[PDB]
């Protein structure tokens, strides 16, 4: 397969995430917002890289929509690991609620 050939980012995106908020609140919120919900929230590659193409200062990265849209999979694999180094579930790391489950309807 190729996942460990991609997951060249996933460390990357795990410690972006992860210090994104040293970086400060702005970005930080956003950083972990869009990764963790694209990662189990309900988000897009699209939506992910809006919001943080302005939450990000300087312009546009390089290979924004490409980067996450390969490392998808990837970063989803890492969830499982935050939650025991967050003392917290991996599904309710980010949902930290019940309504925020499956609002289907």
């Amino acid at each position: 397969g190729s996942a460990r050939q991609l997951s060249k980012l996933k460390r990357f995106l795990t410690t972006l995430q992860q210090f994104g908020n040293d970086i400060s609140p702005e970005i930080g919120e956003r950083v972990r917002t869009l990764v963790l919900g694209l990662v189990n929230s309900t988000l897009t590659i699209e939506e992910f890289h809006s919001k943080l193409q302005e939450a990000t200062n300087f312009p546009l990265r390089p290979f924004v929509i490409p980067f996450l849209k390969a490392n998808l999979p990837l970063l989803q694999r890492e969830l499982l690991h935050a939650a025991r180094l967050a003392k917290q579930n991996p599904a309710q790391y980010l949902a930290q609620h019940e309504q925020l489950l499956l609002d289907a309807s």
